[PDB]
This record gives C-alpha cells, structure tokens and sequence, in this order.
C-alpha cells in the first residue's frame, strides 16, 4: 500500500508514534517518506546481505527474521513479510524497539540526513489529525 502523507501521518498516530521518545509525528512522516517514499511495499538489499523492509525500512540485522541474513537477530519477534502488510501496526511496533535502542531516530540514517534539524512540522501541516 502506498499511504497519503496525511493517511500515514493518522495511522502513525492511532498507533502511538506522535512524541514517542520524544519525536514529533512529523519526523516519523519524514523519515517514512525519505525510507519508503510511503510504501508499505519497499525493500532494499543492503552491501552486508542483510534487507530492509517497509515503510521505515527496518533490517533483518537486527530486527526481524528473513532466513537469510546469516547471523542475524530478530529483536522484534517478527518476519519480515509482516513489515511489508497495508497495516502499518508491525512495522510501528518495531520502530518502538527500534528508537528506544539507545541513538534515537539515528538509527534511521535518513532521518538522520534528511530530517533531523529540519522544519519537520511540514510534513504534518494541513493535515486532519
Ligand atoms: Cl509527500
Ligand atoms: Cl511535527
Ligand atoms: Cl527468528
Ligand atoms: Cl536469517
Ligand atoms: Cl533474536
Ligand atoms: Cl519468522
Ligand atoms: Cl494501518
Ligand atoms: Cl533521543
Ligand atoms: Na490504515
Ligand atoms: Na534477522
Ligand atoms: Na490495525
Ligand atoms: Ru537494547
Ligand atoms: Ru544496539
């Protein structure tokens, strides 16, 4: 599913994402948008072998399980598969893990390069929330 920036926004914050440690609902947005372009449908292979998936591009290095990243972890107690649904309630749940890890949203790179310091309100601005 490719959300609305708005529909997104809503669904991130049904789930409990608006000021989770911290940040405001418009990073989460921004950070979808720069992993995903806001589609639930999105994977990359990364250089190590390891895969992100979903809207915020989570990775089987750590976080779920693919049965092929060697080594791996799955910290969140999911497949893969389960980041890539149209429900956005698996891949919200990880990111909870995900930025209470201990760096916050830089463990999102892009947010990091692309959002962090930003006017990230943008990305809420207008919507019905
Ligand atoms: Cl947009
Ligand atoms: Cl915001
Ligand atoms: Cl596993
Ligand atoms: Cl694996
Ligand atoms: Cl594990
Ligand atoms: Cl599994
Ligand atoms: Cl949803
Ligand atoms: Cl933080
Ligand atoms: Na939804
Ligand atoms: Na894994
Ligand atoms: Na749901
Ligand atoms: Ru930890
Ligand atoms: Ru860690």
């Amino acid at each position: 599913k490719v959300f609305g920036r708005c529909e997104l926004a809503a669904a991130m914050k049904r789930h409990g994402l608006d000021n989770y440690r911290g940040y405001s609902l418009g990073n989460w947005v921004c950070a979808a948008k720069f992993e995903s372009n806001f589609n639930t449908q999105a994977t990359n292979r990364n250089t190590d072998g390891s895969t992100d998936y979903g809207i915020l591009q989570i990775n089987s290095r750590w976080w779920c399980n693919d049965g092929r990243t060697p080594g791996s972890r799955n910290l969140c107690n999911i497949p893969c598969s389960a980041l890539l649904s149209s429900d956005i309630t698996a891949s919200v749940n990880c990111a909870k893990k995900i930025v209470s890890d201990g760096n916050g949203m830089n463990a999102w790179v892009a947010w990091r390069n692309r959002c962090k310091g930003t006017d990230v309100q943008a990305w809420i601005r207008g919507c019905r929330l």
